[PDB]
RNA sequence: UUCUGC
């Protein structure tokens, strides 16, 4: 328990309005598409950040990532779905968990990310955001420029 | 618990 846990029932009365939510304990094989794809099973089109930080040098991630939902409710849906539960069936010791980012927001994420470094290696390694609203919500969107 | 030291 600290000032980042997650409790659903200030969620849905509006007590706590943060967005960004960390996920952990990921398996370090583990891809952005994977994760994307994982997410996507009970929250496809919810969001409009995702990250999950590669460590070019292993083969690995860094085991956890961070996701900007567009409502707040959808933290709900999410986290009674998934968290628990395993991340591979065949393994007991890794387990979804989440908590609230230390980064709340798609624009300071966006901020956060557009003059980094990570952004000019591999696609595959970069942090991504999708449409927020409209026809084209959960597209994905182009990462804007650096502005530094 | 994100990083042009990280």
């Amino acid at each position: 328990m600290d000032r980042n846990s997650v409790d659903y029932a200030q969620i849905a009365s509006g007590i706590d309005t943060r967005t960004t939510v960390m996920i952990k304990n990921i398996p370090n094989k583990f891809t952005q598409q994977m994760l994307r794809d994982y997410i996507d099973v009970t929250n496809k089109g919810t969001y409009d950040f995702l990250y999950l930080r590669i460590d070019f040098v292993n083969k690995c991630n860094v085991g956890y990532a961070f996701i900007n939902f567009i409502e707040p409710q959808s933290i709900i849906t999410f986290g009674k779905a998934r968290v628990g539960t395993q991340w591979n069936v065949f393994h007991s010791e890794k387990i979804c968990d989440i908590s609230y980012a230390n980064i709340q927001g798609k624009d300071r994420l966006i901020e956060k990310f557009r003059n980094s470094c990570v952004m000019d290696e591999n696609p595959a390694y970069r942090p991504k955001i999708f449409v927020s609203h409209g026809p084209n919500r959960g597209m994905e969107e182009p990462f804007p420029a650096p502005n530094n």
